[PDB]
């Protein structure tokens, strides 16, 4: 059969996948016992894909960072990518919002790729882009990336301030010459969170979210790492990252967000989770013999990684990492 | 279909600055304007399919981002006159590889080659083409110390691209980044040493034999048809007297290929010699440089003491030898 857009009339629905922070390419605990993440990342996208092919979405939004190094991306990582952007474009067309880009290599990229293909497109400045969803939906996307090389000469703080208002309110405007469908893509944090949130830095785009566009059907962003429902109205929604990273990110939930929209009914949604692998803490005030007990008790049938904590050396510590293959860091 | 028209245009350079340990000239300009004129007669003939080989890149392994900005351009105009196939030329930078195959995946209006796996591709009118080719092996250091059998690896390849021409639709085209044995006179690259072939181990059943690599355009023979379209600009001045631009290949199922040259005009060089510089030769340099629409080299033999700063009074000047 065919495999372009279909174009249904007066239709009034749109589905929606965003997914972000994939950091593609990283390796966790590289001062203790380095553990590739690869292979778990991969699992946890697959699960991704296969859900956005179930539930057929019509458009799929990628923000937050997708590679893990900000200038020196292996080619593993690299290929990873690719490889997942193609496997998404054959379910939907694919909007990306690129995060904290250091080499001049992407934007090149992004926007010949954006010029020859009619199921991706890259967002890599504050201009508005229109872009046409699976099943013919016309969808205006109000992208808002890292600010570069005025980032840099940034100062002072309240000129700064001011210019990111800016380009919201621009962005509020050209939100209102809508077709049918608009849709927010933002890479910063939201003033005032709580949790994690937490990490940084980096230097960070500090934004109320007061100030993203009410008018807009969806507010999709990215670079944190945990899930968060920022508000309803607009529906504004970071998706987290798709493994935990660090143990900062314990009691995180992980996944994706599928998002239905109808131009006369509030927006749903459903969370998509990954089910990575967990993260645990065992904390103690010294590694005695009760705690070697707890730590190899605990560690035996956990499936995730585990992190011990101490305050106080107190003799010869055995070789735990040894007879713990579970066990990735003892600080 | 029965009919085939191509355009085959090779070693763009682009990034290029000349006469850099003289006086650096950026070529960007007079290349964009060669490019444009090329582009323009693609769109004028109507071609079927846009052949290209060589360097389009001047910088092996660190190129600009203004020189891939340019590529990327013009692969895009390429692209929306007649579906393209890229062969690359010594490539150096991983990230080439994933980006051609990419792209490659994403599109119907462009094909890179990146190994030599053969391909098919399908013209502006449905033309299927099979594409054997023929890119500068990777590792090639690797078995070079032998010789003896780095021959033979060459070699096999070649067999296995006669075994796979066979075994065609409609047209099938060669296209290899290469140096054929015997070429003498430019002959500029590396050099070094490249990759020498001889001509006659091109697949005799192939209906074009597409070659990039050198800068001068050469007619290496007719059955199979094979072309060096050579560069858009002349680089140096050894290409002083080499006409520049593209290929024009009119493919005929039955009947056999045609070809005309596509001029690209690009700005002359002119090289001056004299026995010595003597008052008499600096009046004939300036005067000569001031009335030239192009780049002056000076060669002289003698000693002439000192001369005045020409290169510094003569923007026209870039080289003295
Ligand atoms: N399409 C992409 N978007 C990004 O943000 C990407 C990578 C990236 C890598 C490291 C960072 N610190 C931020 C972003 S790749
Ligand atoms: N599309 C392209 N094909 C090439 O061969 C390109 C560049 C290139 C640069 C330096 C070389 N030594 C060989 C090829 S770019
Ligand atoms: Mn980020
Ligand atoms: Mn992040
Ligand atoms: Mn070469
Ligand atoms: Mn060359």
């Amino acid at each position: 059969i065919h495999h372009h857009h279909h174009h249904v009339i007066n239709l009034k629905e749109l589905k929606i996948l965003h997914t972000s922070d994939w950091h593609l390419g990283v390796t966790s605990w590289t001062s203790s016992r380095p553990v590739d993440r690869r292979e778990e990342l991969k699992k946890a996208l697959d699960k991704v894909v296969e859900e956005a092919e179930k539930r057929e979405v019509d458009l799929i939004l990628l923000t937050g960072d997708l590679l893990h190094s900000r200038n020196n991306p292996s080619v593993v990582a690299l290929h990873d990518l690719l490889d997942y952007l193609k496997r998404m474009m054959r379910t939907a067309p694919v909007v990306v919002l690129p995060g904290n880009h250091d080499w001049k290599g992407l934007k090149l990229f992004g926007n010949f790729v954006t010029s020859i293909s009619s199921d991706i497109t890259f967002v890599m400045s504050f201009e508005p882009v229109d872009v046409e969803a699976k099943r013919g939906q016309k969808v205006r996307i109000l992208p808002f990336p890292y600010p570069d090389e005025s980032e840099a000469l940034r100062k002072n703080e309240g000129d700064f301030r001011f210019f990111l208002e800016s380009r919201l309110n621009k962005l509020y405007e050209e939100a209102l010459k809508k077709e049918d469908f608009a849709i927010f893509m933002g890479h910063f944090t939201v003033e005032g969170l709580a949790g994690y949130a937490g990490i940084e830095q980096g230097r960070e785009i500090i934004i109320n979210r007061a100030l993203i566009p009410s008018v807009v059907d969806y507010a999709a962003l990215g670079h944190i790492h945990s899930f968060r429902e920022i508000q309803k109205q607009p529906l504004t929604i970071y998706p987290g990252s798709l493994i935990r990273i660090d143990f900062g990110e314990e009691a995180d939930e992980k996944g994706a967000v599928f998002v239905e929209l109808k131009r006369g009914e509030p927006p749903r949604y459903e969370r998509i989770d990954a089910s990575p692998l967990p993260l645990k803490t065992l904390y103690y005030k010294k590694i005695d013999t009760s705690a070697l007990k707890s730590i190899r008790d605990f560690c035996r049938n956990f499936p995730g990684y585990v992190r011990v904590v101490y305050e106080e050396d107190s003799g010869i510590l055995p070789d735990l990492m040894g007879e713990i293959d579970n066990l990735v860091k003892i600080e």
